[PDB]
């Protein structure tokens, strides 16, 4: 496999919690971004094989996508909201590191991030 293993969504050794903030991140934040017209390039790990990007996983050390975040939320992987927020932030920063500033994917990421930042502003 020329893709790395995806980021883990279950680990018996990692303690976990359900908090109001994590339920909000699932039911409101992820739910909103997931249903956005531009969600789909972010709904699964970057497939470097399918997309013919042999340098992607030479450059991006900490890959992250909303498919992974959705499973981490549903599977109770997280201890706190900040871990989940960091995963979103990483997904956006990775996009801005790898792609050119004028690229369509960066415009898609920017639209999702604006919605994200507004929902995080409203964290309970
Ligand atoms: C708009 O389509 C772009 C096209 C290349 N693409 C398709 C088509 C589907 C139909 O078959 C042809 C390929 N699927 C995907 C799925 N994920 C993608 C993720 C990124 C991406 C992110 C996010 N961060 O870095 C990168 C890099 C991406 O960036 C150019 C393109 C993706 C992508």
């Amino acid at each position: 496999s020329m893709n790395p293993p995806p980021p883990e969504t279950s680990n018996p050794n990692k303690p976990k919690r359900q908090t109001n903030q994590l339920q909000y991140l699932l039911r409101v934040v992820l739910k909103t971004l997931w249903k956005h017209q531009f969600a789909w390039p972010f709904q699964q790990p970057v497939d470097a094989v399918k997309l013919n990007l042999p340098d992607y996983y030479k450059i991006i050390k900490t890959p992250m996508d909303m498919g992974t975040i959705k499973k981490r939320l549903e599977n109770n992987y997280y201890w706190n909201a900040q871990e989940c927020i960091q995963d979103f932030n990483t997904m956006f920063t990775n996009c801005y590191i790898y792609n050119k500033p004028g690229d369509d994917i960066v415009l898609m990421a920017e639209a999702l991030e604006k919605l994200f930042l507004q929902k995080i502003n409203e964290l309970p």
